[PDB]
């Protein structure tokens, strides 16, 4: 099987949604990661629905963390999520690296290259992808970044390709 290939018991597929294209893109990224492996075992988790210390204060050995993730100038629950991992890493109440048990992680982040380019170009994912690697996840990509101005069909070949090249490094 195509999940033992990449030393992996499951996938989780995280993210966050204001406006709601995201989740259409974990949903999409989902899919893809379910034919290529052939597997069923491929989760989607919204990031302002689960309990954050269930996942990132501790992990399930050999499990894939996906994070995709929008960017926002405004305050919003994005703030969140990146405050809850800065609080684990600092938190002397729990171990340093909890997560070096997962197989790994990567994040792939979307944003508006032609209203926020420069450092505000996906810049919570260029956080998330920093903080999981402190926690102890090993990074298994590169983080990935897509300009969601872009023509649409642009948008998702950006996405399925760094799908594709996930997929490859995880072997
Ligand atoms: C109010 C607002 C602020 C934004 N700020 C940023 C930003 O700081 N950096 C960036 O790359 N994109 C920024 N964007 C672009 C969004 O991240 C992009 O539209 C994203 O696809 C939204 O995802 P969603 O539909 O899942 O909420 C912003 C968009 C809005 C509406
Ligand atoms: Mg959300
Ligand atoms: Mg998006
Ligand atoms: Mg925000
Ligand atoms: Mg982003
Ligand atoms: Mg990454």
């Amino acid at each position: 099987r195509k999940l033992t290939d990449i030393s992996a018991c499951s996938i989780n597929i995280f993210y966050s949604t204001l406006g709601g294209s995201t989740q259409k893109f974990a949903e999409h990224v989902a899919d893809r990661i379910r034919s290529s492996l052939q597997t069923e075992l491929v989760e989607i988790l919204n990031l302002d629905y689960i309990d954050l210390d269930e996942y990132f204060s501790k992990g399930n050995s050999n499990t894939v963390y996906l994070v995709l993730l929008p960017s926002y100038a405004i305050e919003s629950s994005i703030d969140y999520f990146l405050s809850a991992l800065q609080t684990t890493i600092d938190d002397f109440r729990i171990v340093a690296r909890p997560l070096e048990k997962l197989r790994g992680f990567a994040v792939l982040g979307f944003g508006d290259f032609e209203q926020y380019a420069g450092d505000l170009f996906c810049y919570q994912a260029i956080a998330a992808d920093q903080r999981l690697a402190k926690l102890g996840a090993q990074r298994i990509a590169p983080l990935g970044v897509v300009n969601v101005k872009l023509e649409k069909a642009q948008v998702y070949e950006a996405m399925e390709a760094w799908t594709d090249l996930f997929l490859q490094y995880a072997k």
